[PDB]
């Protein structure tokens, strides 16, 4: 299996270790603080060879935000973030839409083409860098409000599925109508259905043993902030 560990750059030094001893690969988190840092990129690039992929900045971004200075900003750190990506040798870039917590599904669908559309300088820069762009489920209510985004880009823009993320933030737990949207990459923690608390696999209320088997051949990274072999246990006992 592609099983790889979700951190920060900012913690690339713990992290690195505990990926060779477990045999895992990386996604590594894009701290907007160290963009900036040349050597932090060249240093992680060097020492490292299994499968990474990045997660972009996210926090406090929306490229469709009331605010015109927080679009530009949303814009710069996106487009960066793939040329840092592309650096790394990145296989894939995970991105949230920036919608914000609490909008109907109704309000989300609104959103839909005008974010396909703001979305497109982003999908062509990855493009042009080799980099697959993937969308990540935030705070949409509804798998409804991302199929015309992934739908208008025709296969350009993957998508990833975070389960805790539907729990607790969707108006959609279920995780098989996300499921339906084909998610090629898997964001993979427990939750109590409350907090996206980022538990270990097994620990927490999401049931991945109903759902998730189906998808064990696509990239799964596990976005848990504790160590995660009990969560590497936890699939290779459901791999056979
Ligand atoms: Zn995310
Ligand atoms: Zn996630
Ligand atoms: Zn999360």
């Amino acid at each position: 299996m592609d099983v790889r560990l979700a951190f920060p750059l900012s913690r690339a030094e713990e992290a690195l270790p505990r990926l060779q001893a477990l045999g895992l690969g990386a996604e590594v988190y894009l701290d907007p603080a160290l963009l900036e840092e040349d050597a932090l990129f060249q240093s992680l690039r060097r020492r490292f060879s299994g499968k990474l992929s990045v997660h972009l900045p996210f926090w406090n971004l929306d490229l469709l935000s009331p605010d015109p200075e927080v679009r530009g900003l949303t814009l710069r750190r996106l487009l960066f973030g793939l040329d840092r990506a592309a650096e790394l040798g990145a296989d894939r870039a995970v991105f949230h839409s920036g919608i914000p917590h609490g909008r109907t599904p109704e309000e989300a669908l609104e959103r839909a083409l005008p974010l396909a559309e703001a979305l497109g300088l982003v999908v062509r820069r990855a493009r042009t860098l080799g980099v697959r762009l993937l969308l990540e489920n935030s705070h949409e209510p509804h798998p409804e409000a991302l199929r015309p985004v992934l739908e208008a880009h025709a296969g350009e823009l993957g998508f990833c599925f975070d389960a805790a993320h539907a729990r607790v933030f969707s108006r959609t737990p279920d995780p098989g109508p996300w499921l339906a949207l084909a998610p090629e990459h898997l964001h993979l923690n427990d939750t109590d259905g409350v907090y996206d608390r980022h538990w270990n696999l097994g620990r927490g209320v999401l049931g991945h043993g109903a759902w998730l088997r189906p998808y064990l051949d696509r990239t799964m990274v596990l976005e848990v902030r504790e160590d995660p072999e009990a969560s590497l246990a936890f699939l290779q006992a459901l791999a056979g």
